[PDB]
Parts: structure tokens; C-alpha cells; sequence
């Protein structure tokens, strides 16, 4: 069937804003989670999960009677899709479970782990998600084999249908670099947002880099994809060495064996894949990733050998079964259990990209200290793997049930505890008129609400108001902000602050991550009412005020918005069209597109562009919060052509003077081009409109203003 | 970006049932459009479309100085795309609007009609759609030429986003017959569920089939394609005959000046599309099918001079500014107006399927009556122009407005109005008592509702219970509906009906289609009790009993299933694999995947399969309504391969013993397969969920039995 796509492949996809409707839920709209699983018996789930390790079944037979391996490098491939440049991927939603995911190749076998647990599930129900299971089944695997774990969070609600990601333009599953939709450009430069080396792979390819078993270049691929999931040379070498203590890879015959990925398997196989005709086609014949390796002599066992051997040996390039890759000790004995057969013994073993730990000169010297002090790499790798399996999980007060950890962790961007009082309405009336009363204009308001509240996304729940971190590095200086107009505001909002919190009794007083959003409130009042319109904007208080010490600076830097169609603002030229840009941003935000289009025409009409650009200023009275973006946008009067300086920007003339009346960018004139976007700005723009406009706006900065706001939920 | 589409381009497309969802609706979800049109000033607005007609536009001039004929074929087009196998396409959404309909070649230009019609829609907002003011336009232009309609409904609400059509394989748009996704087979077969001959057409191609101008042959086009979109020969002469009537065709130059379809164009272009390079690329220069063809000597006034041009000349092969084949009249004077420039007239001019009702010797007949019967071809145009601009607007009961024809027609499928009071909740408690203590089984009375009920589709709003058909013919014939066992179970509901009507008083009585409906509920209340579960299934009195006059049997055919998943029905064998035509059947019962899972689970252990198939029957307490069928089908225990005589049944056998447990179809194992779906089957088959599914099964039941119940809305 021949589809929109088809005839239009690079028209802008809408769908993607719509995904997550209460239509494709089982559960009912009035299902919570998180109350779900405050009462789940976590200690119960824990001892079948004990069990579980040990009860082998015969479809899927356990390697050395132990299936901990597995189900780490199950929780690892959950988590390890994460990207800090979106924040999308991650194990906080269980998307393993569907496509693309869970036929990648990296995924490979991952499906017989997944089914393992369905008895639990089952049990359980829906006090205990997927997406949690997965992490929880990871941490009492690694308990079980006698690793302390640094604590777990409950809270990942389960998801319905497949995230929309990009993940790559190759359309080979694992295509080397440099083919016509290569990922790689210049000096094996990455493209942003991606997190990996090839479509399907998790991080890199553990040949070595193209398939070339250099451990020194993998070493290179590895710091950068790392880098891309948040981790440094530390929790790099921390997780791959504990994960590598455990289990073995699976190669026992060539790949020609392996059938269909689950999602092109028939529908008998019932949702598994990668079917093999090698011998038993499991167990001791198993065929994964085609690397046949086992790191440890205790495989089920927490150890410090994977150290031991990687330093205590000479290493050789051989291959496996199935012709990949990998490395062998040179004269050593037999002392490395065979998974099934208790009369076979073998040589320790090691890809390529372990060999990086050690041939990589800045890996060498943490692999060193870690080997001499197994104490410290425990202790690394208990915290890398609580990093790892909740980087995605938001701010604190998410965390649910008994083993969330006290301490409190820099890369969680914490807030700290309200020890006081907060503000009530009478109170909020009193802040906003006092806002209004310093001069500080509807534009400066609003525009600052806008900057300290829109980095929020959705994808890893970063960003937000909560924390007043518009005012610290690197958010004050950033251009999308306005430095300099941005310091102003501050100084007279902080003025204002400490003028009220001054005059109070009782220890009330009011942050200023309350007040950044409340004198944008004001700002959106202010607007309805220069326009006719008497309304109240809704105003949650809560928020506290985060410290410099409390803020890594270099982790922010990927919550700059280089591009924000809400401001008209992009930081520079880009091959990805500006429109798409706004929805990309709209989705993070987790904005349907009648709430894009609503609050795009008013933030217009409001001054809250960057540098005070006209583009899209599309009406005669700024700062008054009406529709005319829609109206002037759609009045047929105006004929729009691209400038010749800029295709980029266009001018709107009268049809019959030929007179300029507006100039917009691709982000505003695509609300009257894109038919969907069209259909939603006539709505808008029609004469029945202006009070609906006015309230639908109203609700969508209220949106837009509580986003982090965890603490209420 | 390369999607799951791109990797498992044969992967079920589950997206199409979360269509439609609040999220892309930028009206509240409490928004009423039926509320809202009814306070319309329907007689304003028809004012103002009068004034529209001759208010030239520059950008767009209107031929002749008035733009009926233009907005008559909107109209038509509009209402054009109908298909009767499915009932998907019409007016009914005002899907023209949107991608792909609204930049389909043979939509041409009416990117500019739907534009001139912006100012009226802005200026009445909600209170009228998109979808009834393309109707209403067409009849105001009608109406503003001379010609009485005869009546207009409003009711038709605006949608947010494409429908999700199946339009044909073609990749290549208008392809000829004959490549390698060729929508024809045979003798000119054309495949179901099309009712175009070319991808992008509306029915036919004006120049005849494939471009062979053959008017003979291209008559056998119109009538197989004017049949699936429900008209008859005199229908669809008088349709083509009356439309032909008005206005002209545009070809004044090559088509190779003709630029990008609306969904093509640059952002500038502002929604509109095939900009022409053609001197002025409009008005007098204006290229839309590349014909230049007007028929009669007054285009903006209706006339007979149709069929007089018709049989009045003889016809000459000729070729219009563009290369395209037309026809011109031998001999004739310049008798036809120019559009632009009073001092051209041209000779007469048709089109080759204007020919065919001529030259096809069944059209001829119709054609001289209406020639020799002015007052005949006028009365058949009016009602096939109401009949085709309003047959997907489903049960009088949605028809909205003051020009609401008061007789009832054949094709509405009309209910009797009920003219005594209804059962009340004592009576349809002696009821269910009487129809259990009949002894009809749970299997009968749930297969016999579900039969009655699911009729409906949400496309056309044809079907469901109400009427009572399935005791008529031919729904008391199709095999789906097991036609023996439905005449002895209507038997015996007739027989309980007939002595509660006998026994009361004030005229009180039970329709025979509330019956079926309350009996079937009786059954869903005794399979509850049979697995010790007590429910009460919500039941709504008030559906009527069609006579068999009052139901066409013709018209009735595209309502029968070939496939019925719910039933686990397949009449033969089909090129659409199953599962696509089970969940083409939810989205035509209005159905979200997971009511489409709970509902069908249920089925299958309450005894719905056509002739007590056992497959996907998991259970062995039939009859009861238990979750069954989710626990059996996620039991890891089970292994299932296809059978070796017939690939589309599997079986089911345990994986230690080998012993056969179960068989299933593509349409049971779907849900165990399928990534979204079996996580649907999940939720239901957990330990927790046995109140839960039999309440979203009583909830989905209930919806289903409603469907058609507009008299309620
Ligand atoms: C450079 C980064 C990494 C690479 C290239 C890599 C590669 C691989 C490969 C190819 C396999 C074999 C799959 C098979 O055939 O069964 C595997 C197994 C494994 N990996 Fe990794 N890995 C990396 C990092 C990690 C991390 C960060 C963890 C967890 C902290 C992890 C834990 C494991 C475990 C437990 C297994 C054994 C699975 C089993 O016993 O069945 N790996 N790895
Ligand atoms: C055999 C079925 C039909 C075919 C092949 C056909 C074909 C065409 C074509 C090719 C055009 C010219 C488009 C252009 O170049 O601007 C046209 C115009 C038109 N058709 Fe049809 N038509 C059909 C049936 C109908 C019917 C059923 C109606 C209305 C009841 C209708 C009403 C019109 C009108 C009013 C125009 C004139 C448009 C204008 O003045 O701009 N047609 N038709
Ligand atoms: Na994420
Ligand atoms: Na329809
Ligand atoms: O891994
Ligand atoms: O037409």
C-alpha cells in the first residue's frame, strides 16, 4: 500500500507528537504506576528472581546452570542506547521489548532473556513494569553472583508502541562507515545525535573499529561513544571490566546458522528470533554475536580476574567458530570452565575492545589501579552501573521504593529540600504585581520564563525551571538566552526576592526559581489583559534554588538549545530543515501539535524571540496576547517569497501594493504550508477564536512551566 | 531517518487504530460539532456563498466570472473517493483537505477552490466544518446556476490528520494497467477494494481507458467504477450528464509548465500547488486536466443543451493544447462562450467519456429518456447529487439543519421510527430470565449479537444492529452468520418476543433487533457467572425492526464478511494475510488495538468461532469468561509450527512431551507475536488481570452493540 511517506518522504512527520495517546494503553487513564509499585513486595520479586538464576530452562539452556551473564548484558543493552545529546534511548522505558530494539543485532538472544522473565511478570502484573524488571533482573543477577549493587529506583512506567528515534540514515543493519549514508564524516567525527558506531550496535563494534582488531583505534571509538552515553574514562573502564567479569559471548558456529530477527521471523516462532540450524541451535551450540570468549575462571562469580588476565598474559589474534575476531593467552593452560561440559577446560580469551583497557595509554593507568585495588573498582562499577541504569529516570523525587540510595549524586542535577513555608495565592497576587511594577516588560518576562523552563525534555526528564539554573554556568551565558538582557532581569528579579522574603514571618519565603516562573506568569497575565482578556495564570510554587557546586557544568552542556523554533532562534546552518528542528523540539518538550502551534503564534505576538527579531512578529500590537500570528499568517492578501539574501527568510507583500508588511522564517511559514499544521493555525485564526486562543495558551505555558515538576506528581 | 516501516516493510501497521486520538484534536474533547452547527445560520452562510460565485479573485479568476462549475466539481471530488466495498473515502471527513487527496492529480486546482472558501470558514469558525461547507459550496453553486437541489444535511465532522487508506500499490502516480502493481487482473478485473482505474483518479480516465479514447470501452470503466461507489446507470448518467452541464476543463497549454502538487511545493507557496509557467499560469492560460473541453453554450447557467450537444453532432477525434485526446462536434458554428474574451466562441467539445453515454447502448437509452425528458434527468440529478455528497453520513438521525430532505430513500438503509414505549429495566430482566431459560447456549447467543451488532463500519456509518437485517435477507444467508443455527436461534427469540408483546399493556413492546442485542447481553452475563464472576451488561433499549422492502439486498452485499478475525472466519483465500484483515475489521468497528485484544480473547472462549472451530479456543471451560485465552497463549510450555496441509494453522505442543495442546490461525498467533500486540496479551494474561479483562471485555461488548446508535447521540 502506497503511503504519504512514499510520495512525500520528506514532508514533516506530526506522528511522532501523537504517540502515547490513552487509546493504545491497556491500563485505565486513571492508572498510577508509581502507587502501583509502592506497594509491590520488591523482597518477593527479588527471591524469584534468585531463583530464576539457577532454574535452567530447556528451550534456552543456561551457561554454566547460571543465567546472571545474560541478564546483565540484558539490563546493559536496555540502558546503553542512551544519548546525552537528546537524552533519548535508555532503559526508562523498557523499549528492548520493541522494534527496532529488539531485533538489532547487538539485541541478538536478548529475546530469550526477556522470555525467561515473562513467569515473573505474569506473577507480578502490573506492580512491577517491564522497564523496571529488566534494570532489577540486572542488579540481583550481579547480588547473586556476590556483587553489591549501589541501590535501585523503581518508577519507569511501561510504554505501548515504539519512541521514534533516529538512529541512524544507514538502511544495511551494521554497515560499515563510509557508505552512502555513512554516520561518520571528517576525522571519524560521529554525527550528533548518535551514540554509536554502526546501525544495530550498542556502543562499538567489538572486532575493532570497521572490523579491525586494532585494540588501540577501538579504544578511540569506545572513549567517544562512551562519552555520548555520559560516561568518562573511569565508569568506562569500571563497567566494561565488571561486565566482562561475568558470563560469555556466543559463537559456537557460523553466522550463516542464525535466522530471521524477531521482527522478520514467522509468526510461529512467537516473538523470538535468530532461530540457528547449528547443531542444537542453544546451550553449548549457542551463536550470538559469532565471538566465542569467556574472561573469567569463575563466570558466575564476582572476581578481580578479569584484571588478572588481561595484565597476566600475552595476547594473540585469532578466530572464532564463526571467523570473527579475537584474542587468545599466549602458553596458557586450560584453566577457564566450559559452560557445559565439566571434562573441557579453555585458554583465557579477550575481544579486541577489552584489549583497549589495557593498550589504551589513559585506560592502562585506571585498569592498573582498579587491578592492584579490586576495592575501587568495585566501588566504580557499583556506582557506573546505578549511573548507567537510571541516567534517564529524572530528577529525585521519581526514584520509588525500598533501595533508592541517600547519597545524592552530581550527574542527577539535584535540587535541594524545601525547609520552609511556601508562598500562597494571596501571596503569588502580591509577587506579580510587583513584578509588573518594576518595569520589567511582557517581553523580558515571558522570554525568561520561556529560557528557564524549556530545557526540559522528556526523552531523560533533564532540564526544567526547578533549580533556578538559568541564573549558574553554563545556562547564563548561553546565546539562546540572551546573556547580557538575562542578567538584568535576574538582578531586578533577585531585588524583588529579597525585598519579599525580608518582609515575611514565620521562615515563608520564595525561591528564585519560584519567582523566574511566576514574573512569567505575570508577563502571560499581563498580555491577556493588555488584549481585553482578565485571566489568571495557574502557579504551582515548590521549586528550590540549586548551587554552582551542585551543577556540573560540562553535563548541561548538551541541554543547550542550539535550535528553538519557539524563539525563532538557530545557532548556526544545519542539514536538518528548521520546521523539523521545531518538532523535534516539541516533542521533547512532550507537546501534541495543537499545543506546538498554540504556543508558537502566542510566544510570537509576546516578544519572546531571540534578539528581538520581527520574523513571524506577525501583528501591530506586541505584547498583547491575542492570535494575530494566524490571522495575518493566513490572510490570503499576502504573497510570500524568499529573500534573495537568505532562501531561508521570507517576505510577506501585499498582493495588490506590493508594500512589506512582515518578514518569517521556514518555522513560521510552515504553519501555513504543512496541510496538518495549516488545518490547526485556522482554528486558531478564525473569528470565533480569540478567547479559546487565550486559554488554550494560558494552558500550555502552564505546561510548559511544570514539566520537572516530579515533586507534584 | 530509516524506520520500522524500512526494516519490516511487512510488519502489521497497528498505527491506524490509535488514529484520531484528542491529542491531534485542537478542539476540547467535550467539543459537540453537531451542537455547534446547529446554532449555524445556515441561510448567512448560503449568502454568502452566493456572493462568493462571481467575486473574482486575481490570483484564481474565475472562469466566465463565476466559479460554480469549479466548486461543483470540488464537490464532486469531494464526495468522489468513495468506495463501497469498505466504505472508506466521501465527503463525510473532508479528507480533501489533507495529504494524499488533497494533491492527487485529478484534485487539480482545487487547492484554489478550497482557498476561495477560506474567508467564509474563517468567518463562521466551528460552527461549520470544512467537510460540510465543500457540500454546501456545491449545492450553493448548483442553486446560484438555476438548479434546485434537493436538500443538504450538515453533521460532517472536520478531522485532524489522513485517514488511513488504501489507495492502490502503484508507485508511480496515474500509472497505466498492466505494471507490476497493476490494480487490474483478467477481463479488466479491477481489485477490491479500488473504485479507481488510475492511482491519483478520482474514477475514470477522461480520455478513455489507459488513454485509448474508446468511448464504448471507457463506458464499461464508468459503470464497474461508478457501481462501487453505489451508483447505478441512471444514477450515473444523470451524475456525469448534470455535472457536464457547467463550467470547463483546462488544458490551454503543455503540462510540462505545471509545477509541484501541493504536498511538493516550497514552503512559500503556502499550502497551494502546480504553480504554472504557462504565460499568466492561470484564468484564460489555466492547465488543470490538460483537456480544453466546454460543453455547453451557457456554463454558468443549467440548461439542456447537454444531450442536445450530445445527439445534435457528430464527433471528430481531435487533440486539446496539451496533446490530450478530446472531441470536437463536425460542422459545427462557434456557438460556446469563451471564458475570458468576449470576441473567441469555439465549437463544441466532449470528452470520451462524456461519448460513452452515447455510445454504450444501455447509457444511450438513458441518455435519449432524459433527453426527451428534461423534468425526468433533473429530478434523477437532484437525488443522485444528494445521494453522493451524503452516503457515508451513515443513520438519518446524524442529518443536522433545516434542508433535511423529509422523504426517506432506499439507499439510507432506513430504521422505523419507534412509536410505543420502550422496555425498562424490569422488563429486560424477565427478558434475559426467559431467554436462559429457553436454553439457548452462551455460543449461541454471543455468536448471534455479535453477528447482528458488528455490521457496523465507522467508515460509512453503515451497519450494526439496529434494524434487525440480520433476519432478512441477505444477512440471514451469509455464511459467516451460519445460517441454520441463526434461524433456529432467531426462532426462538422470536417466539419469547412474541408472547412478552402479547402479554402487555399501553402498547408496550420489544423490537426484534432490541432482542438479539439483550439476548446476546444475557449470554455475556451467564458466561460471567459460569467462571463465578456476577456482572450486569449495560443494555439500551430503542432499536427498531426493518421490513425487508426497506432493506436493498444489493446494497447490502458489501457489507458481508469474507473476513471476520472475531469469528476467526475466512471465507477463502486472500492476498492480505489475515492479521491485516483483522485489523482492518477494528478500524472499521471503530476499535483501539487494545480493545480489538480484549474483545477477540473473550470471543474465542464464549463459542463465537464460525462452526465451533477450535482454533484459538484456549481453554477448557468454554463458555465462561475467563482470561483464558492470554494465559494459554503466552505459555512458554507451548511450541507452535505450522501444519504441513495447510500453512496458515498451527499447532501447538508441548515442548517436553510433544503432545498437541492446541491449534491456532495467523489471527490467534498474532498476538503472541507481534511485538505491540503481545504486549497487550500480557497485561491480560497476568496474574491480576482476570477482573480486568472481564470488565474491558463487558465495556468493548457494550461498544460494540452501540455502534449504530445514533438515535442515542
Ligand atoms: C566496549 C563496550 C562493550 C562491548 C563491545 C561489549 C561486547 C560484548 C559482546 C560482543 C558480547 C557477546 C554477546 C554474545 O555472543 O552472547 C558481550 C557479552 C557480555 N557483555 Fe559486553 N560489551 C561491552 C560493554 C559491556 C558493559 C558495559 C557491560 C555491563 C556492565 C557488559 C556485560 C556483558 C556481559 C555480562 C556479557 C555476557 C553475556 C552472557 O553471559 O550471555 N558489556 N559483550
Ligand atoms: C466519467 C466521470 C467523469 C469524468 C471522467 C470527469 C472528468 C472531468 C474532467 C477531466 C474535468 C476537467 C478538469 C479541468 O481540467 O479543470 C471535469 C470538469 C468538471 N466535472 Fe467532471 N468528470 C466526471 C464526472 C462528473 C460528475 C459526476 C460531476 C458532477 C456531478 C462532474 C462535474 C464537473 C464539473 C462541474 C466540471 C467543471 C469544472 C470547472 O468548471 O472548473 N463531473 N470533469
Ligand atoms: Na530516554
Ligand atoms: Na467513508
Ligand atoms: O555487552
Ligand atoms: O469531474
Amino acid at each position: 500500500g502506497t503511503s504519504n511517506r512514499d510520495w512525500w518522504p520528506n514532508q514533516l512527520d506530526l506522528s511522532i507528537l501523537h504517540r502515547h495517546s490513552s487509546l493504545s494503553d491497556p491500563m485505565g487513564k486513571d492508572f498510577n504506576y508509581a502507587q502501583a509499585f509502592e506497594k509491590l513486595d520488591l523482597a518477593a520479586v527479588k527471591r524469584d528472581l534468585h531463583a530464576l538464576m539457577t532454574t535452567s530452562q530447556d528451550w534456552w539452556p543456561a551457561d554454566f546452570g547460571h543465567y546472571g551473564g545474560l541478564f546483565i548484558r540484558m539490563a546493559w543493552h536496555s540502558a546503553g542506547t542512551y544519548r546525552t545529546a537528546d537524552g533519548r534511548g535508555g532503559a526508562g522505558e523498557g523499549q528492548q521489548r520493541f522494534a527496532p530494539l529488539n531485533s538489532w543485532p547487538d539485541n541478538a538472544n536478548l529475546d530469550k532473556a526477556r522470555r525467561l522473565l515473562w513467569p515473573i511478570k505474569q506473577k507480578y502484573g502490573r506492580a512491577i513494569s517491564w522497564a523496571d524488571l529488566l534494570i532489577l533482573t540486572g542488579n540481583v543477577a550481579l547480588e547473586s553472583m556476590g556483587f553489591k549493587t549501589f541501590g535501585f529506583a523503581g518508577g519507569r512506567a511501561d510504554t505501548w508502541e515504539p519512541e521514534d528515534v533516529y538512529w541512524g540514515s544507514e538502511k544495511i543493519w551494521l554497515e560499515l562507515s563510509g557508505g552512502p549514508n555513512s554516520r561518520y564524516s571528517g576525522d571519524r567525527q560521529l554525527e550528533n545525535p548518535l551514540a554509536a558506531v554502526q546501525m544495530g550496535l550498542i556502543y562499538v563494534n567489538p572486532e575493532g573499529p570497521d572490523g579491525n582488531p586494532d585494540p588501540v583505534a577501538a579504544a578511540r571509538d569506545i572513549r567517544d561513544t562512551f562519552a555520548r552515553m555520559a560516561m568518562n574514562d573511569e565508569e568506562t573502564v569500571a563497567l566494561i571490566a565488571g561486565g566482562h567479569t561475568f558470563g560469555k559471548t556466543h559463537g559456537a558456529g557460523p553466522a550463516s546458522n542464525v535466522g530471521a530477527e524477531p521482527e522478520a521471523a514467522g509468526i510461529e516462532a512467537q516473538g523470538l528470533g535468530w532461530k540457528s540450524a547449528y547443531r542444537t541451535g542453544k546451550g553449548a551450540d549457542a551463536i550470538t554475536s559469532g565471538l566465542e570468549v569467556t574472561w573469567t575462571t569463575t563466570p558466575t562469580q564476582w572476581s578481580h580476574n578479569f584484571f588478572e588476565n588481561l595484565f597476566g598474559y600475552e595476547w594473540e589474534l585469532t578466530k572464532s567458530p564463526a571467523g570473527a575476531h579475537q584474542w587468545v593467552a599466549k602458553g596458557a593452560d586450560a584453566v577457564i570452565p566450559d559452560a557445559f561440559d565439566p571434562s573441557k577446560k579453555h585458554r583465557p580469551t579477550m575481544l579486541t575492545t577489552d584489549l583497549s583497557l589495557r593498550f589504551d595509554p589513559a585506560y592502562e593507568k585506571i585498569s592498573r589501579r582498579f587491578h592492584e585495588n579490586p576495592e575501587q573498582f568495585a566501588d566504580a562499577f557499583a556506582r557506573a552501573w546505578f549511573k548507567l541504569t537510571h541516567r534517564d529516570m529524572g530528577p529525585r523525587a521519581r526514584y520509588l521504593g525500598p533501595e533508592v540510595p541517600a547519597e545524592v549524586l552530581l550527574w542527577q542535577d539535584p535540587i535541594p529540600a524545601v525547609d520552609h513555608p511556601l508562598i500562597d495565592a494571596a501571596d503569588a497576587a502580591e509577587l506579580k504585581a510587583k513584578v509588573l511594577a518594576s518595569g520589567l516588560t511582557v517581553s523580558q518576562l515571558v522570554s525568561t520564563a520561556w529560557a528557564a523552563a524549556s530545557t526540559f525534555r522528556g526523552s531523560d526528564k533533564r532540564g526544567g525551571a526547578n533549580g533556578a539554573r538559568i541564573r549558574l554556568a553554563p545556562q547564563k551565558d548561553w546565546e539562546a538566552n540572551q546573556p547580557e538582557q538575562l542578567a538584568a532581569v535576574l538582578e531586578t528579579l533577585e531585588a524583588i526576592r529579597t525585598a519579599f522574603n525580608g518582609a515575611q514571618r514565620g521562615g515563608k519565603q520564595v525561591s528564585l526559581a519560584d519567582l523566574i516562573v511566576l514574573a512569567g506568569c505575570a508577563g502571560v497575565e499581563q498580555a491577556a489583559k493588555n488584549a481585553g482578556h482578565a485571566v489568571t495564570v495557574p502557579f504551582a510554587p515548590g521549586r528550590a534554588d540549586a548551587s554552582q557546586e551542585q551543577t556540573d557544568v560540562e553535563s548541561m552542556a548538551v541541554l543547550e538549545p542550539v535550535a528553538d523554533g519557539f524563539r525563532n532562534y538557530l545557532k548556526g546552518k544545519y542539514r536538518v530543515p528548521a520546521e523539523v528542528l521545531l518538532v523535534d523540539k516539541a516533542q521533547l518538550l512532550t507537546l501534541s501539535a495543537p499545543e506546538m502551534t498554540v504556543l508558537l503564534g502566542g510566544l510570537r505576538v509576546l516578544g519572546a524571540n531571540v534578539g528581538q527579531s520581527r520574523h513571524g512578529v506577525f501583528t501591530a500590537r506586541e505584547q498583547a496576547l491575542t492570535n494575530d500570528f494566524f490571522v495575518n499568517l493566513l490572510d490570503m492578501g499576502t504573497e510570500w517569497k524568499p529573500t534573495a539574501a537568505d532562501a531561508d527568510v521570507f517576505e510577506g507583500r501585499d498582493r495588490a501594493t506590493g508594500e512589506l508588511k512582515w518578514t518569517g522564517t521556514r518555522v513560521d511559514l510552515v504553519f501555513g504550508s504543512h496541510s496538518q499544521l495549516r488545518a490547526l493555525a485556522e482554528v486558531y485564526g478564525s473569528a470565533d477564536a480569540q478567547e479559546k486562543f487565550v486559554r488554550d495558551f494560558v494552558a500550555v505555558w502552564n505546561k510548559v512551566m511544570n514539566l520537572d515538576r516530579f515533586d507534584l506528581a
